């Protein structure tokens, strides 16, 4: 409250780690489905069903020019990514099980370099 704070937890290098993160996730073979937006003009249904789109390349323009205000919006936008995949591609699907496995790897980096 007012006055009243708890310990300050050492923010200064969450920057450099998320961009860490989300190079490893960019390097991953099976990245291929996130590395880009969906082409919303090629791609049937996705324009309408999928109210936020998110890719690696988007997140990574928007951690480079200071679009995210802490580490928990960032990780918002990735599970964002995996959220919008499981939404739109069925499990058993070379799609789908790429985003399953992604979302695993990511959450172990996350709790690993963080918690």
């Amino acid at each position: 409250s007012m006055s009243v704070k708890k310990p300050k937890r050492d923010d200064s290098k969450d920057l450099a780690l998320c961009s860490m993160i989300l190079t490893e996730m960019e390097t991953h073979e099976d990245a291929w489905p996130f590395l880009l937006p969906v082409n919303l003009k090629l791609v049937p249904g996705y324009k309408k069903v999928i109210k936020k789109p998110m890719d690696f390349s988007t997140i990574r323009e928007k951690l480079s020019s200071g679009q995210y205000p802490n580490l928990e919006t960032f990780a918002l936008d990735v599970r964002l990514v995996f959220d919008n995949c499981e939404t739109f591609n069925e499990d058993d699907s070379d799609i789908g099980r790429a985003g399953h496995n992604m979302r695993k790897y990511f959450e172990k980096k996350w709790t690993d370099t963080f918690k």
